[PDB]
């Protein structure tokens, strides 16, 4: 009946309205090497992160799951500062990213030593049950990620280790899927290694616009997340209009007890600042923590989606997910 | 007349006996994610690094070039602690590793933004002429690295930026070659982009046992390094016996003014500790900073190599390399 947050154990019944997937900080692996020109400005970063948290609170959000991977600049102590300042519950993750935006050399080397999968399991257990570094903060979810059209040999080590850790702890698993691929495959592979579908959220499912793909994933009894609302503009990637269309089809089928919504925001980028080209920037303008509440939810309600269904997704589902 | 060390400017004439390629600290990208079980313990690490420095001093070494890449745990302030304690000159690098043991996502993303190559040049210039982070330490070399059988599109950004920075600063370039490939190609590519061959060291040349490959590289007028003595058994390394065989062939051809020797030690590993299996462990037993002096140099002298040739490699060559 408890979940580990960056401020310690909190009753699951008190989580309330939740965003299942947002980042306060995030950096692409390699950002650390660009420290001279891409300094981490902690004060300004905290101010921005706190402002984001306050924007969430204004729409009734009480809890955020921040699944920033261990190799992507995860900073539990920083998250704790945000939570202490705002009263928001923040749940962090233990896990590594997928190969293309991860840092595989370290555990690839340990794989050559023959200990990598066991080391990963040990890491998960340490961070779920003991604490991260010297912070005293425990992770509340395991973050998994796969590549485009493939769960690689490297990635599979983490999947297997995650299943082992989940069996021992009852921990929630949150995943990344790449470019609308591998949803059913992730669910199937985790379940074959004994993971509990009621403790799994298959992420970035909104990237795929074919509802049959979602239904294949939902068939495993897992949660799915439409967690990238506001991200638009890349070549073959979907629009919010497409995301909403897909979501409406699944709600019509009665899948609301398996669906959660988020934005996958990056409120503070680690490394050097950057700007997107003007056409791309305009397309990305809705990518912020208020977008679900100001734009998407009103659109769902315009289509006749009832408040009880919306409450199921934002309140009921996180409560059920984190409950034994 | 001067080179930047971790303790500031030192006259090139005062560098004396030098090891061209050793790591006080090193981690494979991703080590940061295993912080809980693999925390950097600074007091013990400093004790070990200081001991390594004292071992090198006992054999007359006055200077070490530590080319730890920016994405592999480079810590200039730590190197400065070692140097302040021991009086050893330590010269550090600016650069990123090759793809397979690097963290490319960050600069791959900036390549997509259209700024990466200019950003890398900016970083090199900042770190060579201003300082690394808030340390006040300037790098004295640029570290470059290529993959097996090719210099990738990613890697080439760094090669071009390095040639540009060299033209501007006169900085020395130190390279990594992967599995005995791309020696000639690196030299050719750098010179094509205006780099000075008398300021370039093509590294890991000892991995290749065909002296024609070395002669092809040497014809560009660059330095080469047999810089991995002690590494045998693993990663396809030749044996030290094979390294010595190749080296003797080149010294007898009269190439001593273009050759330098080192071990490429990792004195303190970043991340979780590890042990090699007993067969591998035994093969790697000589991989330490005293090996060239206790074992290899005596083997060379047993093969008729004179003190004047040895002094050319360890004293004359580094002095020439770092001189205008
Ligand atoms: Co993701
Ligand atoms: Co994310
Ligand atoms: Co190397
Ligand atoms: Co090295």
């Amino acid at each position: 009946e408890m979940v580990e947050t960056v401020c310690g154990p909190v009753p699951v019944e008190q989580l309330g309205k939740t965003l299942i997937h947002e980042h306060f900080l995030f950096g692409y692996p390699g950002f650390q090497g660009d420290v001279t020109r891409g300094t981490f400005r902690e004060d300004e970063s905290l101010r921005v992160a706190v402002e984001a948290a306050e924007k969430m609170k204004r729409h009734g959000i009480q809890t955020v799951v921040d699944p920033t991977p261990n190799d992507c600049g995860r900073n539990p102590a920083f998250l704790r500062r945000v939570a202490e300042e705002t009263g928001l519950n923040i749940i962090c993750a233990t896990g590594y990213y997928y190969e293309g935006e991860g840092a595989p050399p370290y555990f690839q080397f340990r794989r050559l030593l023959g200990t990598a999968e066991d080391d990963i399991y040990d890491m998960f257990m340490a961070e779920l049950t003991e604490g991260i570094a010297d912070t005293g903060i425990k992770a509340g979810v395991i973050k998994l990620a796969s590549s485009k059209g493939r769960i690689t040999e490297y990635e599979k080590m983490f999947f297997r280790a995650a299943a082992r850790a989940q069996k021992e702890t009852g921990a929630v698993i949150i995943t990344h899927t790449q470019e609308g691929t591998m949803g059913p495959e992730q669910a199937a592979y985790l379940l074959e290694h004994g993971a509990d579908p009621k403790k799994i959220v298959i992420g970035h499912m909104c990237d795929n616009t074919d509802p049959d793909y979602h239904r294949k994933t939902l068939a495993y009894g897992v949660y799915i997340a439409f967690d990238r609302f506001g991200i638009q503009g890349m070549v073959g990637a979907p629009t919010d209009e497409e995301r909403v269309r897909t979501l409406l089809a699944l709600l019509r089928d009665g899948y609301e007890k398996q669906i959660m919504l988020s934005h996958d925001t990056v409120n503070v980028w680690l490394g050097r600042p950057f700007t997107l080209p003007e056409p791309f920037a305009e397309m990305m303008k809705n990518w912020h923590v208020e977008h679900l509440f100001v734009n998407i939810i009103p659109a769902l309600k315009n289509e006749g989606i009832r408040d009880e269904v919306l409450e199921q997704m934002f309140i009921g589902n996180p409560a059920a997910l984190f409950s034994a």
